[PDB]
C-alpha cells in the first residue's frame, strides 16, 4: 500500500526521483520554463548537472515526508502552508503540482512494481486541495 | 527532539549521512577496513564517486527507519534481526555499530543545530544491546 510504497521510494530514492522528475519535465515540456536553465538538455545532460540532482531529491525527501505524516492519503494542513510559503515556489500554481502528480502515478502504473498508484492519485489531489486552501493560486 | 531530528536528518539525507559516515571513518581509520573501495582516498575524493553517496545513503535511510519504529529509543527486536542477518554484516561485532554511533552523537553535539544528542545516545546503546540479543558478536 502507500505506506510501503512510501518506504519502496526511500530505499532508491535518488534513482526515482530523478526518474520521476525527468517524466514530468518531458511529459510537460513547458514546465521546463520555471528552471530555464534545463532547456535544451537531454536527461542524461540533467542528471549531470549539480542543481538538477540536488534539487530533485531534496524535492522527494520532503515529499515523502508529506506523505509519510498523511492520515488515509490527506496531507497536514501545516505541510501544506509550508510548501505555500516557500519563496522559491513563489510564481507557482496548484497546476504546477498537479502535473507533477499526474506523472507520477503514470510513471508507477508503467513501472510493473506493485504501487499502489491508486492512493497517490488522491494523494496528489488532496494535496492540491490543501495548497489551494492554504494560499496558493 | 527525536522524531524531528529524524525530520530535519531526512530532508537533506544524503549530505548528512556521508558527511557523519566521512566523521566516523577518519575518527576509526581501522574500520575503514571494512570498505576496500574507500581505502586511500581523501574526504572530497569519496564524495566524488557515485557508489559511496549511494552505499551511504541507504544506510542511514534505513537506520531512519528503526529510529521511527523505535518505542521510547528502543528499537524493535526485528529491525535488530535484519540487520544481524544481512549478509553486508557477516564478521561484523557489535563494536563496529558502537563506534559509529559515538561518531554519529559527537558530529550531532558539534554541530551547532538543535539535534537531541542525548536521545540519539540512548538508541544507539539499545540498538546495540538489540543486536546482541538478535545473535550478533
Ligand atoms: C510535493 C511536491 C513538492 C515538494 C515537496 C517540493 C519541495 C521543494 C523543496 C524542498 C525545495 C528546496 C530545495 C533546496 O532549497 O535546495 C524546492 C525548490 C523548488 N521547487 Fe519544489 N517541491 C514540490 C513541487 C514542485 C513543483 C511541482 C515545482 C514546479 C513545477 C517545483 C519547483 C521548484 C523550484 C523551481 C524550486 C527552486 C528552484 N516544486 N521544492
Ligand atoms: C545502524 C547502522 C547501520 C545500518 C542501518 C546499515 C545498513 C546497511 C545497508 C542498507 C547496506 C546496503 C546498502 C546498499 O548499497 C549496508 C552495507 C554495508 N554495511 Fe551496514 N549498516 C549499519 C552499520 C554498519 C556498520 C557499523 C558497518 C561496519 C563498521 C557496516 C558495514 C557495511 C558494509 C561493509 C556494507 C557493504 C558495503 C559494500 O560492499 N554497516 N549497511
Amino acid at each position: 500500500g502507500f505506506k510501503q510504497d512510501i518506504a519502496t521510494l526511500r530505499g532508491d530514492l535518488r534513482t526515482y526521483a530523478q526518474d520521476i522528475f525527468l517524466a514530468f519535465l518531458n511529459k510537460y515540456p513547458d514546465e521546463k520554463r520555471n528552471f530555464k536553465n534545463y532547456v535544451g538538455k537531454s536527461d542524461q545532460e540533467l542528471k549531470s548537472m549539480a542543481k538538477f540532482g540536488d534539487h530533485t531529491e531534496k524535492v522527494f525527501n520532503l515529499m515523502m515526508e508529506v506523505a509519510d505524516r498523511a492520515t488515509d492519503c490527506v496531507p497536514l494542513a501545516s505541510d501544506a502552508s509550508t510548501l505555500v510559503q516557500m519563496k522559491q515556489h513563489s510564481g507557482l500554481t496548484t497546476g504546477n503540482f498537479e502535473k507533477l502528480f499526474v506523472a507520477l502515478v503514470e510513471y508507477m502504473r508503467a513501472s510493473g512494481q506493485s504501487f499502489d498508484s491508486q492512493s497517490w492519485d488522491r494523494f496528489g489531489k488532496n494535496l492540491v486541495s490543501a495548497l489551494s486552501s492554504a494560499g496558493m493560486k
